[PDB]
């Protein structure tokens, strides 16, 4: 084994900045990216902190489709990324890079990536040591007839180097299930049980009609655990909005996929927040986002979602390491071995951890994320392990995985209940994780939490996440209900009809709007309540190192009742919030 280019692991989580090539201005003779950022613009931008937590993902987008177009490009930015200088302190400082390599089946029809060799690829890695690793993402829709050799190689020509495959994939076809052998296809398999370390697997939830999120993270984490892959991540893809037809917010009526530019920019900033924890909450620690304009930013500035929401996630988790592979093992108690494709895919889990067939959120973590992997794959190397001999590794053929009664009839032995209530809540040690999960309804949710005696009950409007976790002289507090109004993309429309028949915003419109009306003249929303209430304590308490998104929050409102030992909190606010409550139990 070579060394390392860069270490990727709880401690040392991925947020992957990606810089998606614009392919007509390339035609004019000009190296730019969709949305105006720049490669020396926006890694100057990324916080100091955040800077060896991130890399710098270039994607070809719509680079002409020939030979040399996507080398060309690259080449010029990857010289940029090797020569770049740090103004602070003057040294040359190379900024870490991953290129996007394979998408849409490199068809010559569909990407500039398709004239990418392997040849060429092994040396850029040669050249340039700033070159962490390569980008495979999206091709479930298009399965193209050597993608499992070519995925080999790419690993192959990774480890060669010490740089990373990643590949975002969605189980859409059989995709995950394919790609370890499922069809006879097993090249790739070969080399994993080779190179595996040197492979992240993440998910790609932008295919979401077809429901399959619940069963590809549950692969994800499964191939994790199963040394199968070295980590894991998810690449959550604000496109969903558009692939489920789903327009202006709690508004009826569907409008298919017929609004695109409008529909990617729908999707509330925390539910994002809410769908990363899926990933962090089971040991997860690469995160990548779609679409870039909306989740990152334009012109080199972090858009809203990006600085109230996914910042402020990313940075938690880097301050939370999350749960190690040894401690996820410790806590699993069944593990699936089998294919999800042959069980009704999403269907599998739908009234057992989700809600609904097409959603990236649980309404339970009372089983968190039941691992799992194709059937084409061993349990050989998970059995291997010293942690994982208090997990049962059940066929997903099983009787016990039949029915949604069966499984939950069966997980339920094996889970116990651990809180009350409608609302999604799961607990990492000292921690509650609560957020409401509702997609589009606009519903409030309830649920009592305890830590040992001490309880607490929450009541969260949708689009809310809260992290609760018991400290030494009382309880920090982390909130985000973050949520924007995004009432003006669906002006002139009083129906899906008419909503549907809108003119396009275009995506060149869809950029012009967020420079226009988002990174600046932004319509907040309105700050809305959140309640908290605790059960089990001695004095009114006290509430210390309040901070959150400037203007979008009241004071905390603390109602004690020395009769009942009990506090009431009232929140008013649309943003990220934190606080600390201090105070005794009774
Ligand atoms: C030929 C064709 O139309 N293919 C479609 C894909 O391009 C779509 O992928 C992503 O989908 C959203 C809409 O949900 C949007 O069109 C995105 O541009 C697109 O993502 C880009 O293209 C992919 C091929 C990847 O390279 C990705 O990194 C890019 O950002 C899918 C959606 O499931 O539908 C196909 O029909
Ligand atoms: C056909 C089409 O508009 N494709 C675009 C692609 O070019 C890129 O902008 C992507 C980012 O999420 O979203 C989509």
């Amino acid at each position: 084994e070579v060394d390392k280019r860069r270490e990727i692991n709880n401690e040392h989580p991925l947020l992957m900045m990606p810089l998606y090539a614009n392919g007509e201005e390339f035609n004019q003779g000009k190296y730019t990216f969709w949305g105006g950022d720049t490669l020396t613009g926006k890694w100057e931008n990324i916080p100091d902190d955040l800077k060896p937590y991130t890399v710098i993902q270039l994607h070809p987008d719509d680079l002409p489709k020939r030979d040399g177009a996507a080398r060309d490009f690259y080449e010029h930015m990857l010289e940029e990324a090797a020569k770049y200088v740090n103004p602070k302190t003057g040294k040359n400082e190379p900024i870490p890079v991953i290129l996007t390599v394979y998408t849409a089946g490199n068809m010559p029809y569909h990407t500039s990536a398709h004239w990418l060799s392997t040849s060429w690829i092994d040396k850029m890695y040669q050249k340039y040591p700033n070159l962490h690793g390569i980008f495979s993402t999206a091709s479930y829709w298009i399965w193209a007839n050597d993608i499992e050799n070519k995925a080999a190689d790419y690993l192959k020509v990774s480890a060669k180097n010490g740089g990373y495959f990643i590949w975002a994939e969605q189980n859409s076809g059989s995709a995950i299930e394919k790609a370890f052998g499922k069809n006879g296809k097993i090249a790739f398999q070969k080399s994993v049980d080779k190179y595996w370390k040197n492979l992240i697997f993440m998910f790609k939830n932008t295919p979401a009609a077809e429901g399959n999120d619940s069963t590809t993270e549950s692969y994800m984490k499964g191939l994790w655990l199963s040394n199968h892959t070295y980590q894991w991540g998810g690449l959550m893809d604000t496109w969903k909005w558009y692939e489920t037809g789903k327009w202006k917010l709690f508004a009826s009526g569907n409008i298919g996929k017929s609004q695109g530019d409008r529909q990617w920019l729908t999707e509330p900033e925390s539910m994002l927040g809410e769908e990363a924890l899926g990933v962090y909450l089971n040991g997860g620690v690469v995160y990548n986002f779609e679409h870039p304009a909306y989740t990152y930013g334009v012109n080199n500035k972090e858009s809203l979602l990006f600085s109230e929401v996914i910042k402020e996630f990313f940075r938690y988790v880097i301050a939370h390491p999350a749960p190690s592979k040894e401690k996820v093992l410790e806590d699993t108690k069944v593990f699936i071995h089998g294919d999800y494709s042959n069980k009704g895919n999403g269907k599998f889990f739908v009234n057992v951890n989700t809600d609904r067939e097409q959603t990236p959120l649980y309404m339970t973590g009372r089983y968190n994320v039941i691992p799992a992997i194709p059937g084409v794959l061993k349990t050989d190397k998970l059995k291997e392990s010293v942690s994982s001999s208090r997990i049962q590794i059940k066929e997903i053929t099983s009787p016990e995985f039949s029915s949604t009664q069966a499984r939950k009839e069966y997980l339920n032995k094996l889970y116990p209940m651990n809180y009350e209530g409608d609302i999604f809540a799961q607990k990492l040690d000292n921690r509650w994780f609560v957020y409401n999960y509702k997609v589009n309804e606009n519903v409030k949710q309830t649920g009592k939490l305890k830590f040992n005696s001490l309880e607490m009950n929450v009541e969260f409007e949708p689009h809310t996440y809260g992290i609760f976790e018991r400290i030494s002289n009382g309880l920090k507090v982390n909130l985000n209900n973050f949520r924007t109004n995004k009432d003006s993309l669906w002006s002139n429309a009083q129906d899906a009809n008419q909503a549907k028949k809108l003119p396009q915003l275009t995506k060149k419109g869809a950029i012009k709007w967020i420079e226009e009306h988002y990174i600046k003249d932004t319509q907040f929303g309105e700050k809305r309540v959140t309640k908290i209430v605790l059960r089990g304590i001695d004095k009114l308490p006290t509430i210390h190192s309040l901070s959150g998104t400037n203007n979008s929050y009241d004071q905390p409102s603390l109602n004690f009742d020395q009769k009942n030992h009990m506090v009431t909190i009232t929140i008013n606010s649309n943003g990220n919030l934190e606080f600390e409550l201090h105070f005794l139990e009774h």
